[PDB]
């Protein structure tokens, strides 16, 4: 009935957030840990201090938040406005990726949809090692992965 954190992909670190029944990844930024709404549903976040609820929930935009868990420390967001990015995968895989819109990236060589499985709730990084956006969903064609969607960092502020 709620989130654990099980793991980290150290980069900062992004967390591995996991359900009874699905596991994906967490970025914190602006102190707030941010993932999926498909994996994690309006569900908390457990650990030793008691479950803490969303601050931040969005269906429409795929997109939740908790408070950050004490140590989770937040990622800077991009401000140089790179369009060369770099998706961060929960096996640390750094995938490049060419941004082509607000919430868009073409995947330099397609990658198989298995090896992105998973890693929704991660950051795309600029070459600075900012998050410039969260990854959401993959454009799939013949179960191979062309492009992806992402929540741009903007969409990831307090209020
Ligand atoms: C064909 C495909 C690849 C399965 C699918 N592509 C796809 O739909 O592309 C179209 C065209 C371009 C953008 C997208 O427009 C539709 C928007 C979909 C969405 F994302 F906004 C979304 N909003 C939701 C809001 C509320 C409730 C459920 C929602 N469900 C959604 O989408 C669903 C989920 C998402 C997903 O699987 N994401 C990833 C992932 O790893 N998840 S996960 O960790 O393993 C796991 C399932 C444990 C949590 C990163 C991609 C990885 F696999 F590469 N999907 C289906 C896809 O990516
Ligand atoms: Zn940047």
């Amino acid at each position: 009935g709620s989130v654990v954190i099980v793991g980290r992909v150290v980069l900062g670190e992004v967390q591995v957030l996991s359900t009874a029944t699905q596991s994906f990844l967490g970025t914190a930024v602006n102190g707030v840990m941010w993932s999926v709404y498909h994996g994690a549903g309006g569900k908390t976040i457990s650990g030793p201090k008691g479950p803490v609820n969303q601050m931040y929930t969005n269906v429409d935009q795929d997109l939740v938040g908790w408070p950050a868990p004490p140590g989770v420390k937040s990622l800077t967001p991009c401000t140089c406005g790179a369009s060369d990015l770099y998706l961060v995968t929960r096996h640390a895989d750094v995938v490049p990726v060419r941004r082509r819109g607000d919430t868009r990236g073409a995947l330099l060589s397609p990658r198989p949809i298995s090896t992105l499985k998973g890693s929704s709730g991660g950051p795309l990084l600029c070459p600075m090692g900012h998050v410039a956006g969260l990854f959401r969903a993959a454009v799939c064609t013949r179960g191979v992965a062309k492009a992806v969607d992402f929540v741009p960092v903007e969409s990831l502020e307090t209020t």
